[PDB]
């Protein structure tokens, strides 16, 4: 009988779908990101732009000095093979703006971990622009390790990305 | 044998909508709203129009000066496909309405985030009207970016709203 | 076979409708009800006469003046598709009858949340007649917003009843 | 084959009796009493005789003066279509007996919740006919309404029975 | 095939067995007993004889004056169709013995929860003799009631034993 | 087919098999034994030998004067048809060993809980002499009743075992 | 049809293998071993030789004189049928190494649980070669006695093993 | 029917993988570092390389003298066949880099635990050759011993590692 072949198929389909999706949607890509502000003034919350993801908190509206900003991002609920992959500005008191960029791609054999901080003259919010400008620049890999660079404008980042797919993120912008 | 081959595509079937019932149910889609009043005065409730799904919680009465709103919507219960929309209104002490929309639709392949806040001259109550203005007038995207202007009537209004089907919305009424 | 074929269909009736049994079963309908008196004098409980539904509580016997009643309904234990439909009665100390209906309905494509309150002359128990008097008069809609009215006597009334299956109802009665 | 159909219907008559049997064990008839005891002298307990269900604790030796009694009763364990039916007899110091009734049914779509409370001269023990004469004498609806009467002697009652399958009864007794 | 259609009644025998012995094994039959000596002297525990079932403490060695005895018994474990009957005997100082026996049957549509209490002369220990003059002699129900009977030798017994398959006896020995 | 057949009996009979292990390594058989040392001198453990079971405590090292002893024992773990019986030795200051012996049997239907305590002269370890001489003398039942008998040496015992397949033992040797 | 019985007998040896590695994975050995040190000096732990199973905790590297270690052993994890068999090794202050063997065998129809405690001459850490000469010598029976014997140089031994596979082991050195 | 052999071979293929897939997801490979600081100065640190594996935590900013350092490493997440093998290092503030290698592999039957630490001229980060500098050099072994060498530059060590797949490694660095 062509119909009874046809309906156990499409019962083992259905096991295996239910088992694929189910498998998809316990992939966890998420990150933590915490800032620790030594530049010597206020930083204001510009927007955070998400490339893939999503967040459960709202930006953080100021970091004063010697404060922390803690913030954190997470790839969208359901069987998506979508990652976390954000950049989002702060507008410090110098009159410059610090972007910051975080990739947690959701295929690692393709992709891996990557951060990145720059400083962008005046006040500039965070878009699909200033994400490709960090992703697509000379950014650091998340791969455990601390990195220091000049930032300019009297301003230097050291900071570290893990390798995980649930990341963990430490920058600390100095003066 | 027909009868057979029907009773056992029935079956598959009744495993299929069962599945994809509570799929359906899973779904999360609600907002948790915060308004911070700085406007001087008092605010009264009028009242919250829900355009889709409902609440827990009752419309707070009243929201005194350098006080806080919290309100929060959610979805109806059940495999029903609608979000959490709603336009709710505070009758303010200097004599006009602080009318605030938000929109966490489900579907997000067609929809967004949205939000809005306006005031509106004398004592007006959320409806359907309220809604469409403030939906299809000028509204933010909650895109997790905070966005400041002149409400008028000697008013600011600055705040955010987040992109996740899980909504936190963060607003502040100054004077 | 024939008895073959009857067995499997029974089978497979027995499976849906114990599904659908289940789901009725899970229906939630309750409501919280909260009413502040500040008439100025103490309200003595008559009774609450239930259309639908059920309470897991007495009506308090009292409720001082400037204290507040906490009462609650719900619906029938079961796959029974009814809500939770009463009015319920308080003799006040100048001698009239505050007589309070809500309706939570189980069916929300054909009803939806309806309240009112009323003041009755004398004595007056809750029973059908008061029940129609109200759903059938002019009822607030349970629709997430506040509603004020002169009940007379010098009492006027303020309130809100949520449009939620679980719904919350808040009301003042003042002097 | 006869056999083997005879085993398929056995096989589903089985299911289908351990569903019932589940269901019919998971109806719950319970009550919780509390007397409050004002008639100005200590009462002591004779006996709870219960017409149906039984009880999980001893009825209390005595209630003192200014004190309230705690009793409960439920129906059967098991799946067992019977409720909670029980008079009990408290020897008040006065000399007479105060007899007390409840019916919390299984089948509420035969019966309803009762209760009656009555004083009885002399020491008198509960039995069948002290629950056929408060029963189907003029009991109270447990409809939850308050009611009060002259009990004679100089006592009176005040009282309040709900009309759930756990149903909840308020008495008190006073002089 | 005879062997098939043998294989299958043998599978729904075993499951039909299965159940039956889990729902045996889930019957409760279990009795709390507390006895208030207030006969002017201490007791010295004897021995309890269970003529059905066991128990998960020891006899207490010694019950003071003006103390209470807690001791308990439960049917055996297992889908075994036994209750909980036992008779057990403590040593007064007056150089008599306190007898009591208890009955909580297995099979509750011909048999009734029983008890009772006496004094032998002298040393007695429990036995099956004791057991049968208890049960077999003129023993109490397991009532819900009171009862109240001279003892002998200068010692009253008041006392009350439910009516569940998990028993409550509460016994007082007076002097 | 043949083969079909033997499939089929040999699942039914992995099945069966798994139930009954399951439902033998579900069995508890166990003790727990209390000693007071009231000799008037220390204890010195020398050993525990289990003719059945084993134990998850150590034997303590030493008993003071006017201390308990507490130690325990159990079945082996897994579907095997053993019970929980052992004799254990303390040597005694006076220069005598207290040889005690329990047995919590497996099969109930031909065996019962025994006990029994004695002294042997000089020092003397527990082995399967020691638990025959306990076990096949005169030992007591573990039958819920309190028993005395002297020693020897200036000493006596009273203890007590209960007849549950989870046993409680309480002896106390005295001067 | 061959390849329906094949599948047929394929998955029931699939279930069949499921089951015993499940049982296998679930039996317990390991051994928590204490030694307290009176010896007068400092012991430096050297290592610990593991030939069956592993540890959950590192070797102590010190013990101080009337401090006492705390090691614990186990079986490797998984369906493996070997137990915790190992020897270790402290160097003690006085220039000498105590040697400490223990073995929970997994098979316990043909082994049993052995350990032993030596002195070795000067700085010598623990191999097969110092477990192979613990275990084939004349080690003790975890037969859950105490046994003492004089290590030499001095220092005296005395401890017991227990007999579960989950077993204890407490030993002191004493000088 | 060919068809319908394939589709039960393909769903206990299905089982058959799902099963195997779970099993290696369970598998557990971890490691925990502890390092203790004695060497008279801050370490700074550079980075760890991951030949295998992740890790949930940043490698802590600085290890100040006289505290420790704590880290941790693990196998990737999912039904991978692989273990936490990784180099760290660490900038003394004597001018050289200390270089940690730990290898916790996932298949037991070809590999072994293994560690070391070493001493970099200069400023050193890790990266593969370091990682093959310690594995292929003379690694100790994860053996559960204690291991001390001179790291030159005034520097020696001391340190163990267990050898279970959930490792613990100590490690105390010293001048
Ligand atoms: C049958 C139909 C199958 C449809 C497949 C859908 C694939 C979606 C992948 C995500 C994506 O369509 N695009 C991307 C999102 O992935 P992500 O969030 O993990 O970030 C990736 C790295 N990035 C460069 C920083 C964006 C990604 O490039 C995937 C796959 C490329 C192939
Ligand atoms: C076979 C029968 C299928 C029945 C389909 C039911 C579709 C219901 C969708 C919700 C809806 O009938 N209408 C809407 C409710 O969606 P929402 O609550 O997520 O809000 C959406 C955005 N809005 C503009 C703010 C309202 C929505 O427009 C859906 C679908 C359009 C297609
Ligand atoms: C096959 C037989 C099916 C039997 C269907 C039983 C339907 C019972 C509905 C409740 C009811 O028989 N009658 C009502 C109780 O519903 P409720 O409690 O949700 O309140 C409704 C609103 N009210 C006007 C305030 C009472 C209601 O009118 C339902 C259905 C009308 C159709
Ligand atoms: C096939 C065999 C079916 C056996 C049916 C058993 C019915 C038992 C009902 C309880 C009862 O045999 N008799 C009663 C016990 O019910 P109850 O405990 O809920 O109390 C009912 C009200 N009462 C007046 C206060 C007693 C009752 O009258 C039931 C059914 C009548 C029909
Ligand atoms: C097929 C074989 C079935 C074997 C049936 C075994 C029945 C055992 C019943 C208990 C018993 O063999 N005998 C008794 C133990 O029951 P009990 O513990 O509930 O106490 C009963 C009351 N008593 C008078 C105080 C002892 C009882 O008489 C049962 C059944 C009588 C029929
Ligand atoms: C087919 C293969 C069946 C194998 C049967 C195994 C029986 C093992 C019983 C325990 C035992 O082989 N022997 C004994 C251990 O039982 P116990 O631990 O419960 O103690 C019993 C009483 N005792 C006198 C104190 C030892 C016992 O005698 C069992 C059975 C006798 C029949
Ligand atoms: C089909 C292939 C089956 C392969 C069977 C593998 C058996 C492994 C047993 C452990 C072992 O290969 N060898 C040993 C490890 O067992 P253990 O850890 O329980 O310690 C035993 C006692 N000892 C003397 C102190 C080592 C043991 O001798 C087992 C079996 C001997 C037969
Ligand atoms: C059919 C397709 C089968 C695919 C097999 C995949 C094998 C992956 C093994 C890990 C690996 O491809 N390579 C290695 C990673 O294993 P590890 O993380 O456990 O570390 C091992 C030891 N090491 C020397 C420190 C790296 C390892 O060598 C495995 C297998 C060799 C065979
Ligand atoms: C072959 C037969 C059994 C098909 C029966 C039609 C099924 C597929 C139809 C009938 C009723 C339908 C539902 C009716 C209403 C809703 C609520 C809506 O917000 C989302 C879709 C949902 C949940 C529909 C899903 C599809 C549905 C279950
Ligand atoms: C075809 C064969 C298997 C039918 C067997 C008859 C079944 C349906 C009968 C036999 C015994 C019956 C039970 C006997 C007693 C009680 C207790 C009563 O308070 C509620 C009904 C209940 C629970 C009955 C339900 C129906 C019942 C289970
Ligand atoms: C067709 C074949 C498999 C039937 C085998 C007979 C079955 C029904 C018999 C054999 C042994 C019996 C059990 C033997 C002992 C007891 C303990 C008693 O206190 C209650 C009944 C109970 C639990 C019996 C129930 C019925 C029983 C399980
Ligand atoms: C038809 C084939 C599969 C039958 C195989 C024989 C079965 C029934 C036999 C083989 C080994 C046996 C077990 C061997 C040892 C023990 C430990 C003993 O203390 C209780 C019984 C128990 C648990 C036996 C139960 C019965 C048993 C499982
Ligand atoms: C008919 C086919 C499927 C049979 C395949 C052979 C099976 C029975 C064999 C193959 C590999 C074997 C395992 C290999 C290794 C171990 C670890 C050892 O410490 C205990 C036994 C155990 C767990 C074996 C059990 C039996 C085993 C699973
Ligand atoms: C008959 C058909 C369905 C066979 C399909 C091939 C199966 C057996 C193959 C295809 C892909 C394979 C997997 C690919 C990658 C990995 C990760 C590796 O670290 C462990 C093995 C594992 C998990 C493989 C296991 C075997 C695997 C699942």
């Amino acid at each position: 009988a062509l119909a009874g072949t046809i309906i156990a198929g499409a019962s083992l389909t259905f096991q295996v779908l239910d088992k694929v999706l189910e498998e998809l949607g316990k992939v966890s890509r998420k990150i933590a990101v915490g800032i620790d502000n030594e530049s010597g003034g206020t930083w204001t919350a510009l927007n955070a732009y998400f490339r893939s993801g999503t967040t459960d908190v709202i930006l953080p509206e100021f970091v004063p000095n010697t404060k922390a900003l803690l913030y954190s991002g997470r790839k969208d609920t359901g069987p998506v093979a979508t990652g976390a992959v954000a950049a989002f500005a702060y507008y410090m008191s110098s009159g410059n703006t610090l972007g910051v960029m975080f990739s947690v791609p959701f295929d690692y054999n393709w992709y891996s971990n990557w951060w990145d901080v720059k400083i962008y003259s005046g006040k500039r919010r965070a878009d699909q622009g200033m994400y490709e400008d960090l992703y697509y620049g000379n950014p650091y890999r998340g791969d455990n390790g601390w990195h220091e660079k000049n930032l300019g404008y009297g301003l230097r980042m050291k900071g570290i990305m893990t390798s995980a797919g649930e990341a963990k993120m430490q920058i600390k912008i100095s003066r």
